């Protein structure tokens, strides 16, 4: 393990929302792929759905187009069709109340899912641990 193992209660079940605490927008996967953030709550394309795939380990996905999220070798997000390495996340519990997650295949690197104020995401090398921008809130719908 290069992580702690504190846990937010999971949300799973559910469609859900990733608000972010670093300026409030939600995360939002595009139908081509991009991944950005929005403070439109109607957006069709910031409910997500969460699953878990091992203890702490979950995919992050699109309800409306049934993508991934994942972060490639560069750091970058990107929705992926299929599921894959890229794909995975360690969900943890931050300061006592956030959700963070971390990239499992870059764990050792702590690259972290992020979003800045101005509604963009981080590249994984630009992010780490202390950060406001990857604090979110996993908000029902």
């Amino acid at each position: 393990h290069h992580h702690h193992f504190n846990l937010p209660p999971g949300n799973y079940k559910k469609p859900v929302l990733l608000y972010a605490s670093n300026g409030g927008h939600f995360l939002r996967i595009l139908p081509d792929g991009t991944v950005d953030g929005t403070r439109d709550r109607s957006d069709q394309h910031i409910q997500l759905q969460l699953s878990a795939e091992s203890v702490g380990e979950v995919y992050i996905k699109s309800t409306e187009t049934g993508q991934y999220l994942a972060m490639d070798t560069d750091g970058l997000l990107y929705g992926s069709q299929t599921p894959n390495e890229e794909c995975l996340f360690l969900e943890r519990l931050e300061e006592n109340h956030y959700n963070t997650y971390i990239s499992k295949k870059h764990a050792e690197k702590n690259w972290f899912v992020g979003l800045k104020k101005n509604g963009s995401v981080k590249r994984g090398p630009r992010t780490h641990y202390g950060q406001k921008a990857i604090l979110f809130l996993v908000l029902p719908v």
